[PDB]
DNA sequence: GCCAGGCTGG
DNA sequence: GCCAGGCTGGTTATG
C-alpha cells in the first residue's frame, strides 16, 4: 500500500473546483479499513487537517453518510451508530436492534471499550436510559457479549430442555414468561441455540420465528425476530434486511449504508451468495435498481461484485 | 396451547 | 377412512 499516494490523490480531488467525487469513492470504497486509517494519518500530515472533517466539507447527502462511515474504524462505527439510534427523545429501535443482535461476543466487548472512549458513558446505561421493560432486559443482556462459546460437546440434554421450556414458557401457556426466553436466547451458544430451534419444531406447531409473532408484540417482538434469524443464519439475516432495505419505495439508506460498510470486510460473499439464491437476482442488481450516482457507485464497490 | 369447522395434498 | 400439511372462528390453556 501507499497512503501518503492515496492521501495526496484524495487531497487533489477535494480542493478540485466542484469537487472530484469519483476519485474519493474510486479510492476510499476499495481500500480496506485499515489501509484507510493509514489514508487518514497520512492526510493529517500532508494538510494538518483531519480528513473526515475535510470530507464532510467536502461531501453531502448519502454519499457523505457512506464515507463517513468507512472512516471510523468498525468498533467506532458501530459504537457511533449506536449513539446515534439513542439521539434525541425518541429511540431508533430498529438499528439498535439490528446491531446489538447481530455482533459477536468479541465484537461486543471492543464496542463497550470504545464507546466509553468515544462517549465517556458505558453503552449499557445508555441502554438502561433509552428503553425500559422486557425490551429493555433483552438488549442489556445481549450487549454484555458474554454469551457461551461454542463448546467442544454437543449437549443433547439440555437441547431438549431448552426447547421444551421455550415452548413452555411461550406457545404452551397463556401469556409468556418472557425472561425464561431472555436466558435461554443470550447465554447458550450459537450453535447450540441451533439445534434448540430444530428441536423447538418437534414440541411446538410453530417454528420459533412464528411463535415470537403469535406470543409478544412492539419492539420486543422485533428484537426476538432479529435475534433468533441472527443466530439461525447471520449472512442470510443481513441478506434479507437488504432485500428489505430496498424493495419497496424509496430506500432505508440509513440500513443499506450500515450493512454495506460494516460488512463488507465481514461476510459479505456469504451475503451475496445467499441473496441471489433466494431472491434470483444479485445484491449488486438492487442496488442498480434502487440507488443512483457516486452514491450508487460506493455502495457497488462495498458489494464487491456481481452475482 | 384449547375446542371446533372446511380445505389441499398422498 | 388413514397419513401428512395448511387456514378459519369460538366455547378457549396452571385456565
Ligand atoms: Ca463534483
Ligand atoms: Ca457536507
Ligand atoms: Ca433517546
Ligand atoms: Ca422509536
Ligand atoms: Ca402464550
Ligand atoms: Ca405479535
Ligand atoms: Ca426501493
Ligand atoms: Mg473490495
Amino acid at each position: 500500500s501507499d497512503a501518503e499516494r492515496d492521501a495526496l490523490n484524495i487531497e487533489t480531488a477535494i480542493k478540485t473546483k466542484g469537487v472530484d467525487e469519483v476519485t474519493i469513492v474510486n479510492i476510499l470504497t476499495n481500500r480496506s479499513n485499515a489501509q484507510r486509517q493509514d489514508i487518514a494519518f497520512a492526510y493529517q500530515r500532508r494538510t494538518k487537517k483531519e480528513l473526515a472533517s475535510a470530507l464532510k466539507s467536502a461531501l453531502s447527502g448519502h454519499l457523505e453518510t457512506v464515507i463517513l462511515g468507512l472512516l471510523k474504524t468498525p468498533a467506532q462505527y458501530d459504537a457511533s451508530e449506536l449513539k446515534a439510534s439513542m439521539k434525541g427523545l425518541g429511540t431508533d429501535e430498529d438499528s439498535l436492534i439490528e446491531i446489538i443482535c447481530s455482533r459477536t461476543n468479541q465484537e461486543l466487548q471492543e464496542i463497550n471499550r470504545v464507546y466509553k472512549e468515544m462517549y465517556k458513558t458505558d453503552l449499557e446505561k445508555d441502554i438502561i436510559s433509552d428503553t425500559s421493560g422486557d425490551f429493555r432486559k433483552l438488549m442489556v443482556a445481549l450487549a454484555k457479549g458474554r454469551r457461551a462459546e461454542d463448546g467442544s460437546v454437543i449437549d443433547y440434554e439440555l437441547i431438549d430442555q431448552d426447547a421444551r421450556d421455550l415452548y413452555d414458557a411461550g406457545v404452551k401457556r397463556k401469556g409468556t414468561d418472557v425472561p425464561k426466553w431472555i436466558s435461554i436466547m443470550t447465554e447458550r451458544s450459537v450453535p447450540h441455540l441451533q439445534k434448540v430451534f430444530d428441536r423447538y419444531k418437534s414440541y411446538s406447531p410453530y417454528d420459533m420465528l412464528e411463535s415470537i409473532r403469535k406470543e409478544v408484540k412492539g419492539d420486543l417482538e422485533n428484537a426476538f425476530l432479529n435475534l433468533v434469524q441472527c443466530i439461525q443464519n447471520k449472512p442470510l439475516y443481513f441478506a434479507d434486511r437488504l432485500y428489505d432495505s430496498m424493495k419497496g419505495k424509496g430506500t432505508r439508506d440509513k440500513v443499506l449504508i450500515r450493512i454495506m460498510a460494516s460488512r463488507s470486510e465481514v461476510d459479505m460473499l456469504k451475503i451475496r451468495s445467499e441473496f441471489k439464491r433466494k431472491y434470483g437476482k444479485s445484491l449488486y442488481y438492487y442496488i442498480q435498481q434502487d440507488t443512483k450516482g457516486d452514491y450508487q457507485k460506493a455502495l457497488l464497490y462495498l458489494c464487491g461484485g456481481d452475482d
